[PDB]
């Protein structure tokens, strides 16, 4: 009974992918990638995780099932990462972490637990946000409304429009925040704006849900967590879905976590058991290899030092490319003020190009970008920067 | 808003697990395990998969995302395994395989695709069946009804009761079949009964869904697939959810597949895209490591030969333990006819013990079994067999 099944829509970036690797003209640059690439245009496996994998290969004696919530060093290590090494949330044990199939997995499992065990009906997502947000919440039956965020004109956070649309949210609604490196704009709240949002969130009764996929990409591990940390000193309950796909280069091993924080130990345990019921009814218990690698890097001082250096080198490469982009455009010369690029954090930002301009970029030059003008800065190299900027100057 | 959350029910086997590893009296035998154990009571990682993992460690250059459906050798290898190396289904390409987070993952993703894209409302599951079946289908909004299967008295397949309850199923209902080694009874249809079921299934318009977790444990790889194969020569459409957790000893790496078969190439592609939409909204794209290991063993003749020997040794160990169990009980002596144990396939079977007897087994002897009298034959060793049988004889 499958003949009247309508084909699923062409996926936003995976379409571009197929179109690109069909254009036989190799001056082509794909900036619509979604993954990190180094100066060589390669997405390598990190040295710390290969050292990790050799260790595991030498020491694993069984592939027997992990518990519903995954390996128990993993969840003490990401909540130390998230909340700080001596957080009251950890000492009073009101946080529980379930290891999930990446950050998307963490969001579907939070959405199913919420849909089955609480009275939430709406989730507020930023306009724009990472596109797969709507699908995950909708599939668990939650409805997505969106709140204002990006100011197209100044290319900044329209904070007043943000605070103003978020008042049609009632008490008991969930509001999704990107912890650092907002996808897709790269504009983040400043710590002071985070603190007002945290204060407004208690007054209004929002359930905060942090999507935290880029820890370490804006400024550093601790610094990037201070927004979330302003929101867990103020609130009895919150959920954070984190990913290790990007900061560990472990994309395909699916490594993420769903952390539940509640008022005290008794209620977080009673709620976490229902979150465990949600995992049993989906994939039963999580993938060992990627989370195992993360646990031994983060618990070993020597391996952790290496990973931290490797993550800082990624972060700096992105910051150098954003810088090189802005002034190589100023050398190729056009009426521009692309300096907002320097102000945004992470791999993505809107270039400000129109869809007709990204179309003739693709068609006439072989530069591939997402139709919204979204560009991934990690697809730029010292070598492809000059043809890239010539192409952009020529279409402006 | 978590304080009135009711704790999730005590999990059927994981409870026994905690109770067992709290009984400080080491003549204790846990037969309620659910996993394979060798003669040493260990669940080892196979030699073929460690050889596999060394190869992958030496040759992987990226952990970049797999496509929604996973690695493309994996899905040609399990549908060759499932349908036979030159099946018409494969040559006419009407089957598509998505690599999923184990066999449970394959069932949730089949359930979500069905619930969102077709008009199914009921799934028929055997009484008894693997317990997590109800939860997976219920969470996607499908309702579970059950069909008769096990005859408690003769300890056999009550085939007529089976065919008779399955007539309240209407056209468009899904009926779940265990491909071989029925969990939890170990009684399988004979090929002739499979063929009548296949013929009755077309006449009535059932969507067959095969749960195939034990390939290679009843008789051998090809032999164990002939039931499913009687049901894919007769039917335009079916879904099979397979697992690699047990036959590859890869439990915690989550390795499974959801294969969709439709009337022809065009419709299976159009349906498969919606199945891909279901993955995007859940965990996005699957775990590479376990499926990667399975792909290189199954594609390498030398590694595949080793795995096949290793799987036959598991199968034979279980068959020898079922045999040793029945006659060591006949040596310890009681009014019994435990010979039905020899007739059942796989790791599980109902011992026929009452819940009061399994209770005094636990309490007075330290032998742990599931309250229904369910016993896992792979928890028996040549060494623990004699105290085990004494304990059972003493409670009969
Ligand atoms: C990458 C990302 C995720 C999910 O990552 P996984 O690959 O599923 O671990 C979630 N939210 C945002 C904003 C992301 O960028
Ligand atoms: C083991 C099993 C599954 C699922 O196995 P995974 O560990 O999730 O791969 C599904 N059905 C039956 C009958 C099983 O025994």
């Amino acid at each position: 009974m499958f003949e009247n099944i309508t084909a699923a829509p062409a996926d936003p970036i995976l379409g571009l992918a197929d179109l690109f690797r069909a254009d036989e003209r190799p001056g082509k640059i794909n900036l619509g990638i979604g993954v990190y690439k180094d100066e060589t245009g390669k997405t390598p496996v990190l040295t710390s995780v290969k050292k990790a994998e050799q260790y595991l290969l030498e020491n694993e004696t069984t592939k027997n099932y992990l518990g519903i919530d995954g390996i128990p060093e993993f969840g003490r290590c990401t909540q130390e990462l998230l909340f700080g090494k001596g957080s009251a949330l950890i000492n009073d044990k009101r946080a529980r972490t379930a290891q999930t199939p990446g950050g998307t997995g963490a969001l579907r499992v939070a959405a199913d637990f919420l849909a089955k065990n609480t009275s939430v009906k709406r989730v507020w997502v930023s306009n724009p946000s990472w596109p797969n947000h709507k699908s995950v919440f909708n599939s668990a039956g939650l409805e997505v409304r969106e709140y204002a965020y990006y100011d197209a004109e100044n290319h900044t956070l329209d904070f007043d429009a943000l605070i103003n649309s978020l008042n049609e949210a009632q008490a008991g609604d969930v509001v999704l925040f990107h912890g650092c490196c907002h996808a897709p704009t790269g504009i983040d709240p400043t710590l002071e704006q985070w603190q007002t949002l945290a204060q407004l969130s208690v007054e209004k009764g929002w359930l905060p849900l942090f999507d935290f996929a880029y820890q370490g990409f804006a400024r550093g591990l601790e610094e990037d967590a201070e927004g979330l940390r302003a929101f867990a000193a103020m609130h009895k309950e919150l959920i954070v879905a984190s990913s290790y796909s990007k900061n560990f280069g472990l994309y395909n091993e699916r490594v993420g976590a769903c952390t539940l924080v509640a008022a005290d130990s008794e209620t977080v345990d009673r709620a976490f058991s229902q979150m465990k019921a949600a995992i049993l009814a989906n994939y039963s218990n999580p993938p060992a290899h990627g989370a195992s690698v993360v646990a031994t890097i983060l618990s070993n001082d020597a391996l952790r030092a290496i990973w931290e250096q490797e993550l800082t080198d990624m972060r700096q490469r992105i910051q150098r490319m954003r810088q090189l982009f802005v002034n190589t455009l100023q050398e190729k010369g056009a009426n521009r003020d692309f300096s907002f690029i320097i102000k945004q954090n992470g791999m993505f930002s809107f270039s400000g190009l129109t869809k007709e301009q990204v179309l003739r970029l693709r068609e006439e030059f072989g530069v591939y970008a997402v139709a919204s003008g979204l560009v991934n800065v990690a697809g730029m190299t010292p070598d492809n920067m000059a043809p890239l900027c010539e192409a952009i100057v020529a279409v402006l």
